[PDB]
C-alpha cells in the first residue's frame, strides 16, 4: 500500500561524485540526467558566452569559452576572479520542510536519485523517519553562477555524433558554492521542532551566533542528524552524527576564495534541438508505513461491596478501555491513519445460580459464552482512542462476581453470579497489534 507522488524539476543538485560532468555546454544523453547517471555525448562544440554573477556582491560580467570543457570553464572563471572582487561567504539561504520518508528527499535534490540509499537507509520502516518528527534543512551558499546565452543556432558544430537516437541536452546554467541537506529526527512535536530548527539556523547559519537557549541546546543534543554536504568537504554519502559541537561545525558557513571558489551545487539543462529549457516530471511511490495499536486498560477500579453479616460479597472490576497508536515498535506516538477500522473483541463469560454453588475454581464453572467485536473508526485527532462497550459510560465491566453462603454459613465462598469480559484487539490488514 503506497502513495504515489509527482513533482517537476528544472534544476538538479549536483552530487559530489558527478561535478566533472557539470560545466557550461556539457553535452549529455537526454535520458541520463533524471537518475544522475550522466553519460557524456562526444561532439564538437561551438564557442559559448556565459554570464558570471556574484550575487553576494551584486556584480556581473561575461566570459567566453571557445572550446567548452571543465578545464576551459575553470580557467575562464579563475582568470576573471583573480582580477575582480569576490566573496568569502556568498549568498546564504535555507529552507525547512517536514518529511516522513527518506524517499521524499528526492524532491529536495530535484531528481530521481535514490535519496534513501544516499542517506543510509534502504520492513518498510527502514526508509521511514524513526523519531516523532522529521525535518530536512536545505541550506546553501552561492558564490557565483554561470548562465549561458541562447546559442545562435546549434551548440554543436557537426551533427555526426552518437547520442543513440536520444535527443541530447546540455548544461545551460550552473550555481556554485556549498550546499547541505540536513535530516533532523526529533522526539519533539512538529510545531515545536520546526520553530526550534528555524531559530537555531537563523542564529548559526545566518547570523553566525551561538547564544542558544537551553531549549535549543536540548533539542540539538537529543536530535538525530544525517547530513549530505556538497562541497570540497563533501562526502559521496550522508553522515550520521549526534552532537552539539558536531552540529555547530557542520551547519557553519563555509568559505570561498579565488583558488577554491565553490563547487557546482545545482544546475539546469537545455535541449540541443531547440535550445529550450528542460523540465522533468517525476513520480515515486512511498510505501505507507505500518500502524501499531495497543489495547490498554486505564482508570482501573476494583470495588468490593461486602456484607460479611449476610454472607454476600459482591466484587465488581471496571476499567476504561483505550487503544494507543504508534508508528513503530518503539512506541513513538502517531495519529491514526484515516479509514482504518479498529476492531476489539469482547468475549463474555456469564453464569448465575439462585443457590450458592461451591466451585473450587472458576475454570470449573459451566459458563455461557458470547462474543462480539466493537468497531472504532474516524479517530484522526489523537494518538489514542477510548473504546466504549456500555451505554452511558466510558467504563467497561471487566469482572463482576457475587458469592457467599448467606446468613447461614456466611463464608466468602460459593458462587451466585459471574460475568467476565475479556478484551483484545482483532487482527486487521491495516494495523499490527502490540500486546504486552
Amino acid at each position: 500500500d503506497t502513495e504515489t507522488k509527482e513533482f517537476e524539476s528544472s534544476e538538479s543538485v549536483v552530487l559530489n561524485h558527478l561535478n566533472r560532468y557539470v560545466f557550461p555546454g556539457s553535452l549529455l544523453m537526454g535520458n541520463s540526467i533524471q537518475d544522475l547517471n550522466y553519460k557524456p555525448v562526444f561532439a564538437s562544440l561551438n564557442p559559448i558566452t556565459v554570464s558570471l554573477s556574484i550575487p553576494a556582491i551584486n556584480q556581473n560580467t561575461a566570459i567566453t569559452i571557445t572550446n567548452p570543457s571543465l578545464s576551459a570553464t575553470r580557467a575562464a572563471v579563475y582568470n576573471y576572479l583573480k582580477t575582480a572582487d569576490f566573496t568569502q561567504n556568498g549568498q546564504l539561504s535555507y529552507s525547512i520542510q517536514q518529511f516522513s520518508s527518506y524517499d521524499e528527499l528526492k524532491v529536495a535534490f530535484g531528481s530521481n536519485v535514490n535519496s534513501r540509499n544516499l542517506f543510509g537507509k534502504n520492513n518498510v520502516e527502514e526508509g521511514m523517519v524513526a523519531r516523532q518528527s522529521g525535518f530536512y534543512v536545505k541550506f546553501y551558499q552561492t558564490s557565483f553562477t554561470l548562465d549561458m546565452d541562447v546559442p545562435n543556432g546549434s551548440l554543436v558544430k557537426d551533427n555526426n555524433f552518437d547520442s543513440e537516437g536520444i535527443e541530447p541536452v546540455y548544461v545551460s546554467s550552473i550555481s556554485y558554492g556549498r550546499m547541505g541537506i540536513l535530516a533532523i529526527e526529533t522526539n519533539e512535536k512538529a510545531e515545536d521542532a520546526k520553530r526550534i530548527i528555524n531559530e537555531t539556523f537563523n542564529k548559526l547559519f545566518y547570523k553566525k551566533q551561538t547564544n542558544f537557549s537551553q531549549e535549543e541546546k536540548s533539542f540539538i543534543e537529543g536530535a538525530d542528524f544525517n547530513l549530505y554536504l556538497v562541497g570540497g568537504d563533501g562526502s559521496t554519502a550522508s553522515q550520521s552524527f549526534k552532537g552539539y559541537e558536531a552540529f555547530v561545525n557542520h551547519v557553519s558557513q563555509g568559505t570561498f576564495s579565488k583558488d577554491q571558489p565553490g563547487v557546482p551545487i545545482f544546475c539546469s539543462y537545455s535541449y540541443l534541438k531547440d535550445n529550450s529549457p528542460v523540465k522533468t516530471k517525476f513520480k515515486f511511490d512511498i510505501k505507507r508505513p505500518p500502524l501499531y495499536v495497543k489495547l490498554v486498560k486505564e482508570n482501573m477500579k476494583d470495588i468490593n461491596f461486602n456484607d460479611p453479616d449476610g454472607g454476600i460479597y459482591d466484587n465488581k472490576k471496571e476499567a476504561i478501555l483505550k487503544i494507543y497508536f504508534y508508528k513503530n515498535r518503539s512506541l513513538v506516538p502517531t495519529l491514526p491513519n484515516p479509514y482504518i477500522n479498529f476492531k476489539i473483541r469482547e468475549k463474555k463469560k456469564k453464569w448465575q445460580s439462585i443457590a450458592p454453588v461451591y466451585y473450587s475454581s472458576l475454570d470449573q464453572v459451566p459458563f455461557n459464552i458470547s462474543e462480539r467485536i466493537l468497531t472504532k473508526q474516524n479517530t484522526l485527532q489523537n494518538i489514542f482512542a477510548t473504546i466504549q462497550t456500555q451505554d452511558n459510560t466510558e467504563f467497561s465491566l471487566i469482572s463482576r462476581i457475587i458469592r457467599g453462603g448467606g446468613r447461614q454459613n456466611p463464608v466468602p465462598a460459593g458462587f451466585r453470579a459471574i460475568e467476565i469480559n475479556d478484551y483484545e484487539l482483532v487482527e486487521d490488514s491495516n494495523y499490527i497489534i502490540i500486546k504486552d
